[PDB]
């Protein structure tokens, strides 16, 4: 029954020691905008030595896997695989890969470049690549930077089949620029594409437990002793909490303590961290 309280000392050394993994968002958490949170780099390199599985999910499309490695390892992020990197665009092309299985159709993406490569890298046809003319069976629905109402048209037109697929990549609010601005993000689009064709989209980023379900193909990851941490109530401690995980806010993000004791005080426990430090160099001292 979380909670909300300050994770040090003693209680800090029990729940690091118990856990088996770390779960971490990433923007709001390891970083915001090019500004790496300090002690960041030092801790996943200590929980990697203590024996601790180290993952890390984002609602973030602009990246594919080989390219996202990269900026780890730009800011000073090392020792990490590929393999433990799972992006809501990483989980809806895999998610399509076995939707559109049983081998036909291509996929209609509202989005750019690194969502498109994650879908040809999950051998995904696209209807926007030549040799033009498949069946859209289903339209995905990512961050679109080049997004215009004649695409949204085009859209709609593909979805008045009620057998393509409409599928998100997630529902955030905004999306963070490297500049340290921010402009909106999927939700918004996904909510235009959804009322426009009145369809429901299945999201497959958090807080959808869909990205979890992704996630425990590829590990093994018992949620009673892995931690959820992240800055964003809303997403993060949401998801921590669908999944049966501990779930811990860290402050140098979107949400504020006095956020969370008002959704505390408000009833709303899935919203309510179990616990939270100020930023997660804080938890180095628990190892
Ligand atoms: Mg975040």
């Amino acid at each position: 029954m979380a909670r909300c309280e300050r994770l040090r000392g003693a209680a800090l050394r029990d729940v690091l020691g118990q856990a088996q993994g770390v779960l971490f968002d990433c923007d709001g958490v390891l970083w915001n905008g090019e500004r790496i949170v300090p002690g960041a780099p030092e801790l996943l390199q200590r929980l990697a030595r203590a024996g601790k599985n180290t993952l890390f999910v984002s609602n973030n499309s602009r990246r594919a896997r080989p390219e996202l490695a990269l900026r780890f390892a730009r800011l000073g992020f090392a020792g990490l695989r590929a393999e433990q990197l799972f992006s809501s665009a990483l989980c809806a092309a895999r998610l399509l890969r076995q939707r559109l299985s049983g081998p036909s159709g291509a996929v209609f993406v509202l989005g750019g470049e690194g969502l498109r490569a994650e879908l040809r890298a999950a051998g995904l046809r696209l209807a926007g690549d030549p040799g033009e003319d498949p069946r859209v069976r289903a339209v995905l629905v990512g961050y679109d930077e080049q997004f215009s109402f004649s695409r949204l048209t085009e859209a709609c037109a593909h979805l008045r089949d009620p057998d393509c697929l409409l599928v998100a990549t997630d529902r955030d609010p905004w999306h963070p620029l490297s500049d340290g601005s921010r402009t909106p993000g999927t939700g918004s689009l996904a909510k235009k594409v959804e009322t426009a064709s009145g369809r429901q989209a299945l999201v497959v980023g958090k807080p959808s437990p869909y990205m979890f379900q992704c996630i425990t193909e590829d590990f093994s990851v018992d949620p009673a002793r892995t931690l959820m941490v992240g800055d964003r109530l809303e997403t993060d401690i949401l998801f921590g909490h669908r999944c049966g995980m501990t779930t811990v806010l860290t402050l140098t993000g979107v949400s504020s303590l006095e956020e969370a004791q008002a959704y505390l005080t408000a009833g709303q426990r899935d919203l309510v961290p179990h616990y939270y430090v100020e930023s997660i160099a804080d938890l180095m001292e628990g190892l």
